[PDB]
């Protein structure tokens, strides 16, 4: 025994003095082994969900998972059911598929799970500090209620003409349409849409002067922001490359031309009803009495304006493509148009918005079959035991829930590979509370999580942007179907998703044909 006890001490002399060779070798190879050792160790405790086996030590399953999730998850399912845990990038990701899994992570105790310290990094380094996820959460709720008190109906029926300019202004000035110079066009969606969503969003939240800077060399500084908004940033939120500082020189640029207006505003006493700036410069208050201070508020402006740019943007990108092989579908919107508007002889407003169901199922079907998110998560933060079952999940995991893969089921939605917007007929509501209410602090929202549609999530991250998606979606849509056909080219169809970025937007070049309906027809203004 004795005698061992020196060989190992010997053992240990002769393992350092290995060639720099075999050493670097073993560096490598030694955790390879002891990785697989401890997964199939793993295995054996009752008290864990499955783990999917992966070969790479830290980046784990992280590959097949961020570029097809969905077929990830249904083989998953298949071999181990509903709830299973992979490794990704460094963190044990808990996934729990279906309306338990909704019910389980959405509807988890504050005590339970973090968002923002699954997301802080995805957004802090793009919005700014103090607010969204650099912030406790009773922060956050407020902060959903003082952007929601700038999303009443009130607010809807003033900006609808707004957003309805702003179509008409890109119809009749971009490259991608000049209607009063071409009767016909092709265009990539996946630039159009980006550029219509900004201009609507900036025109009708951020005001006219925002709106105007984006016809200027400030442009520059939202794509440059707008490319720091990137999963990379899940890993590497801060690198000393180009990149990163144009990213965090455009917050800067941005949230002073914010703070700008904002200071001009009170320095005017210039402040109204007009759009998000003032509602917030009105609104802003927490409970407590400590005021957002304008960089706070500046940030938010960012935050929300950056949120509703990608998943609009994807979502009408969509609403495009879908439409482009269902001349048919197009058809049956455009006679919904007529009667609505009375053949066109009506201004769109608001209240006739409501009364379009064909067009608000089009968007509630597209966002069945295209969620914007696939992979909503949280950080554990003390062990949770997973009801009806012997699964305990440990604090330090992440737990993940995937409402969109539950859209796609045919359990739950029949044909659920058919885009039918008819399979909403007489539910055309963005959304709705099946039952009991309950209010985080941002409003009464529906108290289960269990509906197998949610595109806007549920419990007290639940979106708080839906009315003013399909208000923009809406306008946006009523009028792309009045002024235009629209077709793919030869041998085209819709394009499958790219999962890998922020949002789930269509693989590019996605490229449709459009042409007026009315050729004749003019769009007036300088
Ligand atoms: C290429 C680098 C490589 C190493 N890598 N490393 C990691 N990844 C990766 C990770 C994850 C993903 N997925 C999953 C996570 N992800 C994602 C998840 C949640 C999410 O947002 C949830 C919260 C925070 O952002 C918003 C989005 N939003 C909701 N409504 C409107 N926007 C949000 C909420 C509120 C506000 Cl004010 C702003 C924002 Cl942006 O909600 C955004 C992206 C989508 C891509 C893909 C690739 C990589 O590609
Ligand atoms: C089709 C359009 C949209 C979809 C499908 C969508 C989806 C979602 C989802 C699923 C969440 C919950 C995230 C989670 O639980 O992890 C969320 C949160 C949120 N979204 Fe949206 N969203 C959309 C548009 C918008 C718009 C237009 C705005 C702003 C005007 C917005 C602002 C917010 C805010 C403030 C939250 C709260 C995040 C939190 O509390 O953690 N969203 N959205």
């Amino acid at each position: 025994v004795g005698e061992a006890l020196e060989y190992v001490n010997i053992g240990l002399s002769h393992f350092l003095a290995l060639p720099l060779a075999q050493r670097i070798s073993l560096i490598i190879i030694i955790p390879f082994i002891y990785n697989i050792v401890w997964q199939l160790l793993y295995s054996l405790r009752k008290d864990r969900p499955p783990l999917v086996f992966y070969w790479i030590p830290w980046v784990g399953s992280a590959v097949v998972y961020e570029m097809k999730p969905y077929e990830f998850f249904e083989e998953c399912q298949k071999k181990y059911g509903d709830i299973f845990s992979f490794v990704l990038l460094g963190r044990v990701m808990t996934v729990y598929l279906g309306p338990k899994g909704h019910e389980f992570v959405f509807n988890a105790k504050l005590a339970d799970v973090s968002a923002e310290a699954a997301y802080a990094h995805l957004t802090t380094p793009v919005f700014g500090k103090g607010v969204i996820y650099d912030c406790p959460n009773s922060r956050l709720m407020e902060q959903k209620k003082f952007v929601k008190g700038a999303l009443t109906k009130e607010a809807f029926k003033s900006y609808v003409p707004l957003i309805a300019e702003e179509v008409y202004k890109y119809f009749r000035d971009s490259k991608n349409f000049r209607l009063n110079e071409r009767t016909t066009g092709t265009i990539d969606v996946m630039v159009t849409q980006p550029e219509m969503t900004i201009f609507t969003a900036s025109r009708s939240l951020l005001g006219k002067e925002m709106r105007a800077k984006l016809d200027t060399d400030f442009a520059y500084l939202y794509s440059d922001l707008d490319k720091g908004f990137t999963p990379i940033n899940f890993v590497f939120p801060n690198l000393p490359l180009e990149h990163y500082r144009k990213r965090d020189h455009a917050q800067k640029a941005i949230s002073g031309t914010y703070m700008s207006l904002i200071k001009e505003r009170r320095k005017n006493n210039d402040i109204q009803d007009r759009d998000l700036i003032d509602s917030l410069m009105k609104n802003s208050t927490y409970k407590d009495g400590v005021k957002m201070t304008d960089q706070e508020i500046a940030n938010l402006l960012i935050g929300v304006l950056m949120g509703g740019q990608h998943t609009s943007a994807a979502t009408s990108a969509w609403i495009l493509l879908h439409l482009a092989e269902r001349p048919d579908v197009q058809q049956e919107l455009y006679e919904e148009q007529m009667r609505v508007l009375d053949g066109g002889k009506k201004e769109l407003t608001y209240d006739l918005l409501q009364e379009m169901p064909l067009l608000n199922q089009t968007i509630k079907e597209t966002l069945r079959m295209h969620h914007p998110l696939h992979s909503l998560f949280r950080k554990v933060m003390k062990d949770m035991h997973v009801p009806n079952t012997s699964y305990v999940i440990p604090a330090g995991y992440h737990v993940l829930v995937s409402p969109g893969y539950t859209h796609l089921r045919d359990e739950y939605f029949p044909n659920a590979h058919q885009f039918n917007i008819h399979r909403w007929n007489n539910d055309s509501a963005s959304s709705y509370s099946v039952g009991e209410e309950v209010d985080y602090g941002f409003g009464a929202i529906s108290k289960g999580v269990s509906s197998p549609y949610l595109p806007f999530g549920g419990g007290r991250h639940r979106c708080i942007g839906e009315h003013f998606a399909y208000c923009q979606l809406g306008v946006l849509m009523s009028i792309f179907i009045r002024t235009l056909k629209w077709h793919y080219p030869e041998g085209k169809t819709v394009p499958p998703p790219d999962f890998t970025s922020m949002v789930t937007l269509p693989t590019g070049p996605a490229k449709i044909i459009w042409e007026k309906r009315n050729p004749e027809q003019k769009i007036g203004g300088r």
